[PDB]
């Protein structure tokens, strides 16, 4: 039957369904079963009111418990190509306790499973046990952790918020892995320029057990069994073609400039915030500063951080500045040097995160106050965490929408891992401090003002500094273009254009 | 379809429906749609039990969410002449979070809206964001704030409670704005005396963008496009007539007396009480005193007030006296100099206001205790905030009813703004410290004992001190008369009669 | 229609219905309507499972709100002979807030009411306001207060618990008031001995406005309009008969002995416990002691007592001894001088009384522990408050049942006041410190060992010390006999017999 | 009708039904009635989804209250052979309050009861009152207390966890009591070897009132009326046969070695944990140590222990070491000398035990952390309490399953006591510090390496040290064998085999 089975119901369900319908469109639609401990008629009424085009995919609703075999058989658990275990809204520990029981129940199905299980986890500290019992069947996506990592990357490089929104999920272009036997024996540097409608980003190496290698060496020779990872518009829109001849050349300014220290403000004590501090410390230049403004008394912060595993005496690049106050009170915020921050993250505070409507209400209040304080004393990059995807969609035609990053990104990640489990490893690397990550790079590294050249020609220059070029954003365009059309056509570039690459760090 | 759409359900719904039915009576009835996340049959049963005459208006109930387009279309959202977003009973922040999402949902309706949106807000600090996202579509009525402002005005001038109850809502007389081309070129001083059945209070000035000017200069010449604001019995009961000839004269005692300091007691720590203190400080004579009796420790009060934006070192007219205790405990209240207060406001305390039945129970207890303490030590104007309109109506044949001001006034304000959005600006000015407000004035300013004259004759005397005369209360009448009949008829007035005017301050 | 209407639903409803069915049996049954905000079919199912004989009374159930006129008319509110407003189980203030709204709703019925309203109040401090708004329509029965007063009387005189249980409610004998014109002109001393099947206890005096005078002077001459209060088996079982001739005589030991001091223990901090302390102080001999064992810190007790209106420096007869601890912890109870108490009251503590099952569980635990501590250190009168009548009935064949006084007594009081509102004044006096009360008296006051005489003969001796004799308990009988049969028959009495009288104090 | 009646619904119901179906299988099935205050159709749907073979037993569901006679008659309460009163999940005191009311209701059934009542109690301190009111009808099983006692025995002797799981409940072998007249006059030492398919463990002695004597003297002569207690596979699988001739001999190493001190860690403050400390102190060798790691401040622990009746100055064998911290925080656990503990019990903490899913989630976290801390610092017997039987079953194919003891054992105990009430006394003795208990004993006490002999021959050697031999575990077997087949067959034993006996202590 090879349908997608979703176990549970949450605020993320509608956007997850949408993503799966987009992914299935190239098939002419598929089948999604949703099983939840709710009345079947209510579920059907709610699905019937969703406002997105199902694109030929049909959704079936059943009432039942994922711990009850009789209920799992109502939805053909053992024939599904993927099973997605949705987190419950609310308390992260309760949700993760249910996730663990569900995974145990699924691993107990005696007929076995055809597909893999994608588990939406809410707290990183609960992941090890779920992975331990789920073995080779389970992929975990730790939603809270992912969102923190994305907020940091977008704080560091603002234009990335639009790029990540484009790449995640199934609108526009995303990652695909597929076997191309006619490419065996090719060097990766030729594979790179072999697909008119795609960009190769890495290789699934068969002699490594199927391990995905992002940004491999140009001299890697594809072996029998290897597959190519690409960015492409859909699973069936791209294929290799005879090699174009691409003019070669040199980089004009292949330099590394000393990265400048950054000053970042975290508003709110986010659950597990030490995990963000660790990521930040491994991402910023030395002598950077992290300001934490929140209502936890300073005396007690060190205890919270050390119990979550952070040694604040071994931080390498950031110093911590603590300030105490209420992020919705004007008078407390105005004592901050707001104008001095390179970026400000407004985080859902651990004391209210169990109610998305209350957390989101506070984050939006804080946003407005910060803007107004600054405006009123004037004779900045702000990112706000939003927990309910419906509130993000509701904001979409508001200016405020530029200042928000939502759990819709979690639904997009869940759908990608549901469609190909190995994409979890790709996104894990790109979200991690180690290994490859996305960067927006000035044009004067790659070309001189007005130089007439093709996307492929820039791509080969970018390989001299060990980057995979995936797109660009022209000087006065509002959106970057990922996986551009007509990669052999030439144009005159500007030093105000910028390029999007996959690269290792310094 | 041009019906009124009400989104939500609350303790105020019945009185709002009543007001809209009164407003619609002159049409022979209209249509009200009510959509709420409740069972349709329950809604219909509850509506069917309301005890007021629907006067030809028909009410339709639908079950649905205002965030769900499919549900908004069930009630013809885009054809309604007005949409009213009712606050949820309970916690003000939760209610305002829902109001914001609803406004975003409504502004997303792609067919657009024919009418405006009236949003019942529960907390002033949440208003800016709703106004920001609702743009030109939204009028906000901040219920909590309005009630505080009305309680202060009635504490300052007790007879105003009956006048405001009369003017608000659609029983008796209220404000109407309408275009009268045959009055172009007239001076406002002639317009004032041109309507046998109405009193002009201001002009919508077309050269100002449609801005409403209350109490304009007598020499203002009405221009093409201007409209007249009046107090009248209904939208269709009044029209201009040939000018009466009105005898002119002088004021006998056009004096200003030094306003005397007042001593006011606030019982309870009302949410956002600094907003009332600000209003009070701009309303009382110098060397006045505000006593605050409530259970918040004195040490901590200053912090609450400064965080809500009140600088208590810049108060101009009042000194603050703090007393700590429980307003339902006899022994604590009896240490207050109760007999010395010009007025006492019993306020719904922020610690219980999320339960109207609990708040109202405490306010009534405090009322009884204050009366009894004073009576028992005897060998005063009290105003009590009541949150459930049903409790006010239940009290109506009790003596206690003179001591109460309720959220029914909010339903009356919501209906007025629903019927003409520009009435929000009129009421905002009259509730504000700035600009015009209502005053009850002694007769010896305007006339001598037994002087025989008409209402219009007094009105023109009142214009010499830049007042609009809207009514009077005779010496032994229990009710003031607003917009009196037969304004040209003469009678003999008494120095114990009083007059109701719209005026600027000192 | 002259039915009983009960508004609400509670743990007391079944026992109230039972009492009304008993009261109605002599009519051949009546009608009770019950209206509650519950599903009608559930109500009917619950009524159908009650285990007591309805004795020809029919019960009708309707679903509705007592605040909604349409609902009050479903149950013929204006034709009922009585309306009983049942308290809600749980928090006393919430229940009393609902009682007040209900009374206002009932006083608003424009057709008026045929009968009176009996209001079950939960907190004495809320009674004044309900009485103020209910005027002449309302009788209040303050359940919590009544139970405290009964527990004290039974602690002082243990045999009274059985007597009060007999007299309250409609099993056995109770109070009736009725007009007997053929008795006009009789002296009260002859009226006393005029009813073979009843005992006159007082007169409703028409020249006093219908005021009930308990235990009037023997020389009072019944005037036209007066009615007689009696204890009798039912409203129709008694009538006056020609005067018997009763031998007169003297009292052998008409003495007053010095009342001995008592030591009483209160376990638990009962809500409003200062009201019990006041009653106790006016009831005990001088140099008595009240021990209060409970978890409130001693420092804070004085504040609680003074805020409830008790001045502990003006106590006349008792000294207060405070001990702090947990009444369910053996080790804390064993530090008390348990063997020294004349009586011990186990009270439902204010911290758990909102859950009757939790309060009753603690009171029974404490009971068991006190018994066991004493038994285990041995090489006492205990009274335990029980809040759910079902738990009292469940205990009935247990020995523990002698140690319990329950809210069933409240249902019995409510039914008595429902049947004749003037019985509220009778019970108020008998429960009050002032005026008449019930006493169990040794036989040697009235007679010598083996003296052969009739009940009437003892009754006339008792009048020489201004007592109304209502019954007796023979030397080895387990139950007292109230309103005995055959009052003229003689028997030989024992100095170990005891007599039950109504009397004023010392 | 002689069915089993179960009153209530809980997380234990499915496993209790399973056990009763196993017990009934030898009859061809029986009848179980389940009555709960739930909708009948929901109950039936849930029963219909249980995954275990009902083996011919039929289950009937009814909706009703055990306090309501009409409801008790729907399920033929007075004809049931047993009534089981299931605890409610959640708060132990609430559950026990309901148990007490139910027992009173059952003892009030005027037709009487045919069978006994088994009451699942949640707190030991509540047991006395239930036993007091239930008299001879009631058997109590205090679930919390039993589980603590089993965890201690399994900590002391790890192989016992598998043995107890085998013996409890009705899979494999369990206890049966039955009268065998043909054995009157036999010595108990011959009775011991008289049943090919059973092992006699004791005698119900008729001259003692039916008291069960475990491990009686070999010289006891069975008298008329006595019955034999055995371990056997089912009630009908065993019978006596002519005496086998068993070779006699001596024990080679009938020694007692000095028991070595043990170091035990308790993680979590379990409700009533003083009851476990008492058991532990009477079970361990002198100079043993009990470490308690939990979040209760050390200052306050002594108060908790003394109020629960533990005098820590009279402990005979253990010293207490207190450590404060959070058992789910790695950094706190790693300060413990984890490698030094003979066993570690992870206990459901009293602060979360009212939610089984939250308690079990913490216990599993702690388990994982302890393992990982030890593994990571390496250049142990752990027992974890699990409150929901479904979580134990879900863990069953996980390695983690060796580290868990669950409330399924309570369902097994309830079913055993339901089937024969006298088994409660047998298990009470075996769980108690006093009297007989189970022990795993080295082979070199009983035999020499390679000695060829039968199970009966070892059994008679074991009687010389006053042990009843019930089974063995061979050197490389994963499971012990209880009540072995073919007890007269010989084999060659190894010094690495071990024997399971019932014995008194030192
Ligand atoms: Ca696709
Ligand atoms: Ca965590
Ligand atoms: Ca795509
Ligand atoms: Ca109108
Ligand atoms: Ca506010
Ligand atoms: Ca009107
Ligand atoms: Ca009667
Ligand atoms: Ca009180
Ligand atoms: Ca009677
Ligand atoms: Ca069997
Ligand atoms: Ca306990
Ligand atoms: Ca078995
Ligand atoms: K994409
Ligand atoms: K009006
Ligand atoms: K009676
Ligand atoms: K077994
Ligand atoms: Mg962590
Ligand atoms: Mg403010
Ligand atoms: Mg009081
Ligand atoms: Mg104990
Ligand atoms: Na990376
Ligand atoms: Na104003
Ligand atoms: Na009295
Ligand atoms: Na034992």
């Amino acid at each position: 039957q090879n349908h997608t089975l979703i176990l549970g119901w949450s605020d993320k369900l509608g956007s997850l369904l949408n993503q799966l319908a987009i992914a299935n469109e190239s098939l002419g639609g598929g089948t999604i079963a949703v099983m939840a401990e709710r009345d079947k008629e209510d579920m059907e009424l709610d699905i019937g009111k969703m406002e997105f085009d199902f694109k030929g995919t049909s959704v079936i609703c059943r009432s039942g418990s994922p711990l009850i075999l009789a209920d799992l058989k109502k939805v053909s658990v053992s024939k599904a190509r993927t099973i997605i275990v949705l987190a419950e809204d609310g308390n992260a520990d309760q949700s993760d306790a249910r996730a663990l029981r569900t995974v145990l129940s699924l691993t107990g199905v005696k007929e076995g499973l055809r597909g893999h299980i994608v588990v939406e986890m809410s707290d990183l500290d609960n992941e090890v046990l779920v992975k331990l019992v789920g073995g080779d069947l389970v992929e975990t996506v730790v939603a809270h952790d992912v969102i923190g990592r994305l907020m940091i990357q977008c704080a560091r490089q603002p234009g990335l918020a639009q790029i990540w929104e484009d790449i995640l999920g199934f609108e526009n272009c995303e990652f695909y892995i597929k076997r191309w036997p006619q490419l065996d024996g090719m060097l990766f540097e030729d594979v790179l320029i072999s697909f008119p409608a795609a960009i190769p980003c890495g290789i699934k190496v068969a002699s490594y057990g199927g391990k995905i290698i992002l940004n491999p060496d140009d001299s890697y020779v594809l072996q029998e069994g290897d597959e190519v990872l690409v960015i492409a518009e859909d699973d069936d829109t791209y294929a290799p073609a005879p090699l174009p001849m691409v003019r070669r050349g040199s980089l004009p300014k292949d330099f590394v400039y000393p990265k400048s220290p950054e000053r970042i403000l975290f508003c709110g004590w986010r659950r597990d915030m030490e995990d963000m501090i660790t990521v930040l410390d491994a991402s910023l230049a030395p002598d950077s500063e992290l300001w934490m403004f929140n209502d936890v008394p300073e005396k007690e912060r060190e205890k919270k951080l050390i119990d979550g595993g952070l040694d604040i005496s071994r931080l390498e690049n950031i110093s911590l500045v603590n300030r105490e106050g209420n992020a919705v009170i004007r008078r407390h915020l105005e004592s901050l040097p707001l104008e001095s921050f390179d970026s400000i993250l407004i985080l859902a505070d651990e004391s209210v995160e169990d109610s998305a409507i209350q957390a989101d209400s506070r984050s939006l209040a804080t946003l407005l106050l910060i803007r107004d304080i600054q405006a009123r004393r004037l004779p900045t990059v702000i990112i706000s965490e939003i927990l309910d995807p419906r509130t993000k969609n509701l904001l979409s035609m508001s200016k405020i929408s530029d200042y928000v990053l939502s759990n819709e990104l979690v639904s997009m990640a869940l759908a990608m891992v549901a469609e190909d489990r190995q994409i979890n490893d790709v996104l894990e690397e790109l979200f991690a401090e180690e290994g490859n990550e996305m960067h927006i790079r000035q044009a004067d590294i790659y070309l001189r003002e007005g130089e007439e050249m093709s996307f492929y020609e820039i791509m080969l220059r970018a390989r001299q500094r060990r980057e995979i070029l995936i797109g660009y954003r022209l000087a006065n365009a509002e959106r970057a273009v990922i996986n551009p059309p007509a990669k052999t056509g030439r144009r005159k570039w500007s030093l105000k254009d910028v390029f999007v690459v996959i690269t290792e760090k310094e």
